């Protein structure tokens, strides 16, 4: 299967199936001129005749090309032929952080440490490009071969509103959803930091804090923000997450606030992940 770029005259080569992403088809993409793969969604056009799902893909491809850091899924290029949309992403070999997690059960501490700076450093680039990620899940947080977390599935990504110039109804259905967005306030970036202890929570459990069904029932103990910490968690993991998961936005921690807690400091992390740790829990300090 060879697939050429109308407008260029460009290559590529199409590989095996990797996956489905909504309206994403995904296979492995290699472009013959470098000689690299990719992992590519490809949308048909049929998928897309409705106006605003139309604009949707189109926002995630203006928003995401522009996006250059070492913790975040690089784009590569866009283009369409007559049938398909092809955007083609960093080839991230070791899949995401969700399928670890199904693996795993439950993770180490020194783990939630090194997967949690790679998160936090990719998310500070993003918010200082003013870019709110908005659906921050353990599914969004793909691993390459090395064991480098990159941030991905821009989409339900948007520029950063005022709070008097904001979208107040509820943007698409997130994995996390703020105290803040519930109230009719928009999401900014502390509702961003909401999602990272959601995301920590789960890492140390294996449970998300919150019920995630998104149901109307939900939004009363979300708001409210309140929970059970169980026992098993250590003093310092247990302070982090109930400062992330704040009820009132603005007493949420900072990216910078976050990365310099005991739970970093105090412990032991290391540089290097072994892959052995998609499957296996590893050795003790
Ligand atoms: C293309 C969408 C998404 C993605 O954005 N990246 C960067 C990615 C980068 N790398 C892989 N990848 C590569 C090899 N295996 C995968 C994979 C990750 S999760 C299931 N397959 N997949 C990616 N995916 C997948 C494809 C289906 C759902 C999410």
């Amino acid at each position: 299967r060879i697939i050429v770029d109308p407008t260029t005259g460009k290559r590529y080569s199409r590989g095996k199936t990797l996956g489905k992403g909504g309206f994403a088809k995904c296979y492995e993409m290699t472009d013959l001129t470098n000689n690299k793969v990719y992992a590519a969604k490809i949308i048909p056009h049929s998928r897309v005749s409705k106006p605003h799902q139309r604009e949707k893909i189109d926002k995630e491809i203006e928003l995401h090309r522009i996006l250059h850091h070492k913790h975040v899924v690089q784009f590569y290029h866009y283009f369409e032929d007559k049938e398909n949309i092809y955007i083609l992403l960093e080839y991230c070999s070791r899949r995401s952080m969700a399928h670890i997690l199904k693996a795993r059960k439950v993770l180490t501490e020194p783990e939630v440490r090194y997967y949690l700076r790679q998160i936090v450093s990719g998310l500070k680039y993003l918010h200082e490009q003013e870019i709110l990620h908005r659906d921050l899940k353990l599914g969004n947080f793909f691993i390459n071969e090395s064991m480098e977390l990159k941030v991905g599935d821009f989409g339900l990504a948007a520029r950063l509103e005022p709070l008097e110039h904001r979208r107040r109804t509820i943007c698409g259905t997130p994995n996390y959803l703020s105290p803040e967005v519930l109230n009719k306030q928009g999401h900014g970036a502390e509702s961003d930091i909401w999602a990272l202890g959601c995301v920590m929570y789960t890492m140390l459990l294996g449970r998300p804090p919150f019920e995630t069904t998104n149901l109307k029932e939900t939004y009363r103990s979300i708001r409210e923000a309140r929970y059970t910490m169980p026992s098993s968690l250590l003093a310092p993991a247990k302070h982090l997450i109930a400062s992330m998961l704040s009820k009132n936005p603005e007493d949420r921690p900072s990216l910078d606030d976050i990365i310099r807690h005991d739970f970093f400091t105090q412990g032991f992390t290391p540089d290097r992940l072994s892959s052995s740790c998609c499957h296996t829990v590893p050795d003790f300090h």
